[PDB]
C-alpha cells in the first residue's frame, strides 16, 4: 500500500505533519522538509538531532539500539519510556499515521566528533 504520514512536535512546540515514501529515516525527514531542529548527534547534520519521543502506539512494534547510540538520546533530561533514536528505525508498513514529538537538549559537558 502506497505513501505514508509523519507528525513532528516541533521544538518550539507545534504540530506538522508531512507526507512521505517508506524506507525513510526520521533524521531524513527531518532534513528533508527541513524541520526547524537541532540535537546531539553527527553536527546537527546528515547524522543529526538523534532525538524524538514516539506515540505509544508505533513504538510498540520497534526495535532498541545500542548502548552508545541510546546514550546519545540521554544527553536529552528526562528521557521518556517511548524516547528513541530517529535514526534505527524508519517508516515501513506498520506506521501508516505515526508520530514524535522532538525535544530538548542542552548538557553541562560537552564534545566533538569529525570523520
Ligand atoms: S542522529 Fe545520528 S545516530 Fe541518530
Amino acid at each position: 500500500g502506497e505513501e505514508l504520514k509523519i507528525t513532528f512536535i516541533l521544538k518550539d512546540g507545534s504540530q506538522k505533519t508531512y507526507e512521505v515514501c517508506e524506507g525513510e529515516t526520521i533524521l531524513d525527514i527531518a532534513q528533508g522538509h527541513n524541520l526547524d531542529m537541532e540535537g546531539a548527534c553527527g553536527g546537527s547534520c546528515a547524522c543529526s538531532t538523534c532525538h524524538v519521543i514516539v506515540d505509544p502506539d508505533y513504538y510498540d512494534a520497534l526495535p532498541e539500539p545500542e548502548d552508545d547510540e541510546n546514550d546519545m538520546l540521554d544527553l536529552a533530561y528526562g528521557l521518556t519510556e517511548t524516547s528513541r533514536l530517529g535514526c534505527q528505525i524508519k517508516m515501513s508498513k506498520d506506521i501508516d499515521g505515526i508520530r514524535v514529538a522532538l525535544p530538548q537538549m542542552t548538557r553541562n559537558v560537552n564534545n566533538n566528533d569529525f570523520s
